[PDB]
């Protein structure tokens, strides 16, 4: 018997991710009252932080209904979809956004762009901008909004939202870029990226800064906590960073499996398992530079995507990107 | 007098005065003044927020592009002048709905947001279509013409300083901060009522530093070189707000004209100070210190605390509207 330290538990996610696999081979779907069980099954309940008592509570639901739609979006068959992860208050982020690489676009290479939020109610003491946000949509015509609580833990389900909105309302989207409001993209590259792409190759692409045999923080005064007692073992291998790049055709199956993996606080870990049950390993890419804090505009030119770029140097970049292929 | 500020006000102080003067184009002087090219030793080498400035320094003469007329239409016991950038809109609707509160039964408090231009030749995102929206809908936006910067940040206070002589003159007390600052509005007003007649029409408080001078290393952000300021800062209110009488305001703003602008604001205000032969008091409860202990009685006593996310704002200030109890 264990005297010294603890036995170690049984991680509440992979016990219930297992008994899902025996069901494929809608109690986990659309179920929105809490989840009660978990406080007496999840050892030391009581002391885990707020979110992971909401998550392990509301972790079976995701039916969350769709409040701003931008249904003519993809009126015109998209070669790319850029989907921006954003917040209610990014105001100025994504309208840098739309002012630098998130540009709509049209020849045969239609580019549409939408950003990815959820709610800030006043219930978490945030200030209330809705009204904005309806005129930010009435304007510009690519915020999508869902009615969940737009939190850290609660980013699987804007992924499986959006690949829902995906199958629902872009699906003849030939490629789909999906990321964070901070990141500069050089969409540029990645449209010739793109059109460089073998047919084969184009049919399950997916691409990012992909890391391998990782493992869940388990120092519990970090932001990618996760206890023990939540999920034990390592992580898939998974693209993380403020983006990654995938088909259309890829995206409707990640929808589809979507179903059969349990939701995970970590998003860009919940893709990975998704690809993993797929049977497919993300690939990882050079010109997904997670690191680099700062000049150089020919780096900008070689790269698909920087991390952490202010709203007026993603200007300033982009600006001079257009000229670029002279002074390189 | 080998820096460039000292030597121009001095020369602007003899401008002033009865007897020097016998032996407005530092206001109104709106092209760049090529001059300081030749005088300012190593211009070239300075950082372009000190070009900018040396060179747009006798200008002043900008309009008022959103403007609340009836903002003071009611006296006001208290103007609430939050200096403010265009994206932070988060940051005042936290305000609105905190400690920024509008009510009107003497001791009518009123808001009004301080926000100068981030245009697109600096590389900003165009919000101007979501700042009118804000505006209609909040009445509560002032905006002048001009580049919303750091070192611009004294001229945010010359032109709210005329918008009060104009359209708000009867206010009787005014405060001015940060829009990233709590403020216990409750215990300001607290404070203003237990003021005699004589502390309240001279009321100048804040976090006041005294033998105060120039930063002069290359690498933060209040450096200030040689060739620009020589000497001591007279006593100034700095941290992130203050608050003083509308009657003192009108004094200030007159005394302005006199005063060349200053790269940073707190000290600009000093100088005001200094010359309408006033001292700026020190007080307890303007903390630009404490930033996060965790009981809410840390913020029954206090005038200002700096500095506080949007969320944790609204957070604080529901917390203390029941601190009564607890406390
Ligand atoms: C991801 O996003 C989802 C979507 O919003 C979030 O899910 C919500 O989580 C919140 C908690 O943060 C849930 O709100 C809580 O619901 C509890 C149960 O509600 C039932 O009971 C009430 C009253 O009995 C009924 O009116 C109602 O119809 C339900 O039948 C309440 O007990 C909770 O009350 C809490 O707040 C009050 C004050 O507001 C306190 O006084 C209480 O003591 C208590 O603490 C609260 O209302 C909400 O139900 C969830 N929504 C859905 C659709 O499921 C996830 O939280 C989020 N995940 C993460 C990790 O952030
Ligand atoms: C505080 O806020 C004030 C108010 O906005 C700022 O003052 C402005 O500062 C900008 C510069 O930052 C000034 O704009 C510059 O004006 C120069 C002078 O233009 C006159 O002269 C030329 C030559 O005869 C004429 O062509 C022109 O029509 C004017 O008659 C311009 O030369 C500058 O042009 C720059 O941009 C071009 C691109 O268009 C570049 O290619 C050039 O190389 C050049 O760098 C520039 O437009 C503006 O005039 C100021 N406004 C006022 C009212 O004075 C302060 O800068 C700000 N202070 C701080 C510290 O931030
Ligand atoms: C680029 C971000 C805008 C991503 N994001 C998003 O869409 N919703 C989020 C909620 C919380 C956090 C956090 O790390 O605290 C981050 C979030
Ligand atoms: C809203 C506050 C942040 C104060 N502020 C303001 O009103 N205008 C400002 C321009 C620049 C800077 C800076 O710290 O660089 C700060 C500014
Ligand atoms: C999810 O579906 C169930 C089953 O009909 C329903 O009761 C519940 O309200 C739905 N949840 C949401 C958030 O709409
Ligand atoms: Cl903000």
């Amino acid at each position: 018997k264990f005297w010294k330290i603890s036995t170690p538990p049984e991680a509440y996610w992979n016990r219930e991710q297992e008994k899902l696999n025996r069901q494929y081979n809608i109690s986990h779907l659309n179920y929105c009252e809490p989840d009660l069980r978990v406080t007496s099954v999840v050892t030391g309940f009581n002391n885990l932080p707020d979110r992971f008592k909401d998550f392990l509570l509301y972790l079976r639901c995701r039916n969350y209904s769709l409040l701003i739609d931008q249904p003519d979006k993809c009126a015109k068959k998209p070669f790319l979809l850029l989907a921006i992860k954003s917040l209610t208050p990014h105001f100025a982020r994504r309208q840098a956004i739309r002012e630098s690489w998130g540009q709509e676009s049209n020849g045969n290479q239609t580019v549409v762009r939408v950003f990815l939020l959820g709610q800030t109610p006043p219930e978490d003491n945030h200030p209330d901008l809705s009204d904005m946000l309806k005129f930010e949509s009435e304007k510009h015509q690519d915020i999508l909004m869902w009615n969940y609580r737009d939190t850290f833990f609660n980013l699987s389900l804007k992924e499986v939202l959006f690949l829902r909105w995906v199958s629902t309302s872009c699906p003849d989207t030939e490629f789909v870029f999906k990321g964070d409001d901070d990141v500069f993209v050089n969409t540029h590259h990645i449209l010739n990226y793109l059109n460089s792409l073998s047919k084969t190759k184009a049919k399950d692409l997916f691409i990012g800064d992909v890391i391998h045999n990782a493992g869940p923080h388990r120092d519990k005064k970090l932001k990618y906590y996760i206890p023990e007692v939540v999920y034990s073992g390592l992580y898939p291998p998974y693209a993380g960073g403020g983006g990654f790049l995938y088909s259309g055709h890829l995206a409707l199956r990640l929808y589809h499996i979507t179903d059969q993996v349990h939701l995970y606080p970590i998003d860009d870990v919940y893709t990975g398992m998704c690809l993993q049950k797929l049977g497919l390993v993300p690939e990882k890419h050079k010109g997904f530079r997670t690191f680099d804090i700062e000049n150089n505009i020919c780096s900008y030119v070689d790269l698909m995507l920087v991390h952490s770029r202010k709203p007026q140097e993603m200007i300033d970049i982009w600006s001079q990107l257009q000229s670029a292929h002279l002074k390189c």
